[PDB]
């Protein structure tokens, strides 16, 4: 209600638009007018600002900020929660390739943060402190933070033969702790990591909970099975007892017998069991996993020739198209897929039709210069199911991604009809992050996924497995159920060059679903890709 509160929301919207001038200025000026006032009458508050305020008074929720929550990248929404980061700093972090809490934490660690204009050693440590607060708040950590921390601590435990364990090892979209496995004694570990406390050892590394379990070389194999873990651990112990063995972190035994257990494989042999890959040790796999491909057949980051659905400076990215293309090449991939937002995504600097035409001219130039690029767009799905760009405009593109970035509160039946309509379009090639979920922030919108996926199958539209650690959507559980009926795309949705290294998280999800390079369009070379979508479009109408 407070009028001073309205001024703040108006002032926070201009700051958000500043991050990525005809409404940033419009919102900033409307804030300065509401200042000196002891909405339809107020100065400088056009039809726009007036209407939303009344709704803010009513609803108790400022519309423009809700729109932005749905349009902005997950990592940016995070940085906006780091106490002490102003608009100008968040913008310079973005342009510097720092796009997430985890990546910010690493930048602080390495001196990279301090090396930026406006940051020094001191502010870089204050920011690291403030990021530690965000992490300790969360009950569970993102796969990115947990995996990064486990990888870093392994670095200090090199001669103890470190290995990721538990949740990070099998790619849980969300993670209880940075879990590591190690051979040696709690003193060996305590000598390289004095911080920890012996309970296994546990502790807290920069807000991220840590657990390190150790064992003698001869028990390591059993320790690795048990720390996989919880659901599977119970399974494998049940299996052991049912056969006269006792499985413990201390090793595999049989009455008097103590069988040497150096490797997981050895334990399976001893119980006369088929080896069960860590990728398949979730509950949902219990009755399915022997139907799925051998790990050596599953997709890998190296199988991703085409890196599609990426963002640039044209939209709400932090790098030019050239920097991104160069980046995908030095990471070992073949070509880059452009895909900036459209018109409707206002708070994400979406492209008007005219600006899109300008982007296409630039892409043609980069191609002349020998850069492997395919031009696309992430077209917003309007609330009725129609697309943000006209058909003739969509026709200029090499490929089209469709996505929801607005109206997350439509009823289930309206939302389902909306997405079925969009994935049924003749020109659509990929459905972006189907569910709109953001791990640790907001659940996805209410819809009937099976109906929507069915519509994808019927139109041969490929469904995206968004590799961004805050999305990991389509969920691997739904991909597992539909692996026979859909083609998938493992897309990073990179808003920054380093974002292309997220592919590794999408791949971990794809492998649990049992996907091979043949299930994933990204495995096609550039020319193979361009006629896949030509065939895809020919197969309809
Ligand atoms: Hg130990
Ligand atoms: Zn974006
Ligand atoms: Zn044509
Ligand atoms: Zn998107
Ligand atoms: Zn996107």
């Amino acid at each position: 209600p407070s009028r001073h509160r309205l001024v703040h929301a108006l002032e926070r919207t201009a700051d958000l638009l500043d991050i990525l001038d005809f409404k940033s200025r419009a919102y900033r000026s409307a804030a300065r007018s509401l200042e000196e006032l002891n909405f339809t009458g107020i100065p400088k508050v056009g039809k726009g600002i007036a209407a939303e305020l009344s709704d803010f008074a009513r609803s108790g929720t400022f519309a423009p900020l809700e729109a932005a929550a749905g349009q902005l990248p997950p990592g940016l929404l995070d940085l906006l929660g780091v106490r002490g980061l102003g608009p100008k700093k968040i913008r310079s972090l973005w342009l510097a390739g720092i796009d997430s809490l985890e990546r910010l934490r690493e930048a602080a660690e390495s001196g990279e943060l301090a090396g930026l204009k406006g940051f020094g050693a001191k502010s870089a440590a204050t920011i690291l402190e403030n990021v530690v607060f965000l992490f300790e708040a969360r009950q569970r950590q993102s796969l990115r933070a947990g995996l990064a921390v486990a990888e870093e601590l392994a670095g200090a435990l090199t001669d103890l033969s470190p290995a990721p364990a538990g949740d990070v090892r099998r790619g849980l979209e969300t993670v209880r702790a940075a879990e590591l496995t190690v051979t040696g004694t709690p003193d060996d570990v305590l000598a390289r990591l004095p911080e920890l406390t012996v309970q296994v050892l546990s502790g807290d590394y920069e807000g991220v909970p840590v657990e390190i379990a150790c064992a003698p070389a001869e028990a390591r194999g059993a320790l690795d099975l048990l720390r996989s873990g919880e659901h599977f651990a119970g399974q494998v112990q049940a299996a052991a007892q049912a056969r006269g063995f006792t499985l413990t972190a201390g090793g595999l035994s049989r009455g008097d017998e103590v069988l040497p257990t150096p490797t997981e494989a050895v334990v399976f042999h001893a119980l006369d069991l088929p080896f069960r890959p860590a990728e398949y040790r979730e509950p949902e796999h219990d009755d399915l996993w022997q139907t799925l491909p051998d790990p050596a057949e599953l997709v890998t980051v190296g199988d991703l020739r085409g890196m599609i659905h990426t963002h640039s400076t044209w939209s709400d990215g932090g790098a030019s198209i050239r920097e991104m293309a160069e980046a995908t090449l030095t990471l070992g991939h073949e070509f880059l897929g452009t895909a900036d937002h459209s018109r409707a995504a206002y708070y994400a600097n979406g492209l008007t039709i005219e600006r899109l035409r300008e982007q296409l001219k630039e892409i043609r130039e980069l191609q002349r210069a020998g850069l492997p690029i395919v031009a696309g767009s992430e077209v917003d799905i309007l609330d009725d199911g129609s697309l943000d760009f006209p058909d003739d405009v969509l026709g200029e593109l090499d490929y089209v991604v469709v996505s929801v970035h607005s109206n997350f509160t439509l009823d289930a039946a309206r939302q389902t009809e909306r997405l079925i309509r969009a994935v049924s379009h003749p020109l659509v090639t990929v459905l972006g992050h189907a569910t709109g979920r953001l791990l640790l922030r907001r659940p996805g919108y209410a819809l009937d996924l099976d109906a929507v996926l069915g519509a994808c199958e019927a139109n041969g539209t490929v469904v995206e497995i968004n590799a961004n650690a805050a999305r990991l959507d389509l969920d691997w559980r739904e991909a597992l159920r539909w692996r026979e009926r859909l083609k998938f795309a493992i897309n990073t949705d990179a808003h920054v060059p380093g974002g292309l290294r997220d592919a590794r998280y999408g791949v971990m999800q794809a492998r649990k679903a049992g996907l091979t390079p043949a299930h994933v369009v990204n495995s096609l070379g550039r020319a193979e890709f361009l006629d896949f979508v030509a065939r895809q479009r020919a197969a309809r109408g």
